[PDB]
């Protein structure tokens, strides 16, 4: 007490290869879609995505 | 070192049978299309097809 860290600057990585990102975003989209549809043990908010 | 050389002669020939040129450009782009399909994790910005 009290813990600190001597801070950095933020780690800054930037996207290249973005159409594979487009395929993987629509895969993410259908994936999370059917994830919400399946796992009803989540009781999730269903008005947001 | 260093290097300085002198040239011999010109030699520059061409193919014949331009149908091989046309359909082989098509099959060449087929092969590199398959390699760009393989390029999913190969860090490629995607507008060179």
């Amino acid at each position: 007490p009290y813990l600190r860290a001597r801070g950095e600057v933020f780690s800054e990585i930037f996207p290249i290869d973005e159409a594979v990102v487009r395929v993987l975003v629509e895969e993410l989209k259908e994936a999370f879609e059917k994830y919400v549809a399946n796992h009803k043990s989540l009781r999730l908010d269903r008005y947001q995505l």
